[PDB]
């Protein structure tokens, strides 16, 4: 595990996520060293950290954030390596010259991250376009798996006990009516999240109460199609939509569908 004396952290906080608050830092591995983002702790809540990185340990693909390791010294700390760009909506927002096909190519990649989850039986629960990091302009990792839960072999969904607050305008009904989480219900994020990168970081239901966009949902209402947000793509957003979740796609025929489009526009 990770040692405080080989990190160094500057003390301007990056951010907070679901357990912490992320500061950027430096830790010197054998002969160089890595720029990395850290999240430190602010009872329980070590355990949730810890569980994070349990999450995240058993992660390896390219469209997810990689952990370097834990670190236990003056704070608990879980050591992530850097993506300099920062939230996909911070950047969008600052960046409104970036193309649609762009913003393509990005949630794509969020999309391939998410079918991996998908496949290896993980559920987000937090899939916003705040935890979208861009290592680069056409790069881009999905973070913060502080709500996320590993399936049970027999199941696909997991039931919360509770509603602890939540991010509930990301939140498919079923989550709200029922606290079942399962891929179709990050599929129902996914198209908030991109409903999001194609109004360029813009809130989604803005001024609305959580109470207010469930209403809002039951009765088959849904947010308006972006500025200049092409066709398909908001299909795809109404799709993920679903308010019945059989019906609503899973992520590799979420993935399918960016990846025809993507392809398609050159
Ligand atoms: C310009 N800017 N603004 C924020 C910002 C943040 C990154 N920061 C990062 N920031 C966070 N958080 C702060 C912003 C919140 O939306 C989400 C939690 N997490 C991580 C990184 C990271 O690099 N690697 C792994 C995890 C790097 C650049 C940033």
């Amino acid at each position: 595990y990770l040692d405080r004396k080989l990190l160094t952290l500057e003390d301007k906080e990056l951010g907070s996520g679901n357990f912490g608050t992320v500061k950027k830092g430096y830790y010197q591995m054998k002969k160089v060293v890595k720029t990395v983002a850290v999240k430190i702790l602010k009872p329980a809540l070590k355990d949730e950290l810890l569980a994070e990185a349990n999450v995240m340990q058993q992660l390896d693909n390219p469209y997810i954030v990689r952990m370097i390791g834990i670190c236990e010294a003056e704070s608990w700390m879980l050591v992530m390596e850097m993506a300099e760009l920062g939230p996909l909506n911070k950047y969008l927002q600052q960046n409104r010259h970036v193309k649609d096909k762009n913003i393509i190519e990005l949630v794509h990649q969020v999309s391939m991250g998410m079918k991996y989850l998908e496949e290896s039986n993980f559920v987000h629960r937090d899939l916003a376009a705040r935890n979208v990091l861009l290592v680069t302009q056409h790069y881009a990792k999905i973070s913060d798996f502080g709500l996320s839960k590993a399936l049970r072999a027999d199941e696909n969904y997991y039931k919360a006990q509770t509603h602890g607050k939540w991010p509930v305008k990301w939140y498919a009904p079923e989550c709200i009516n029922y606290y079942k989480f399962s891929s179709k219900s990050d599929v129902w994020s996914f198209g908030v999240l991109m409903w999001e990168a194609f109004s360029y970081g813009q809130k989604p239901y803005r001024g609305m109460k959580g109470s207010e966009v469930t209403a809002m949902l039951e009765k088959g209402e849904r947010m308006g199609c972006p500025a200049g947000c092409p066709r398909e793509m908001y299909d795809l957003m109404n799709l993920c939509w679903t308010y019945d979740v059989e019906n609503r796609p899973g992520f590799a025929a979420v993935e399918l569908r960016l990846r025809n489009y993507y392809y398609d526009v050159v």
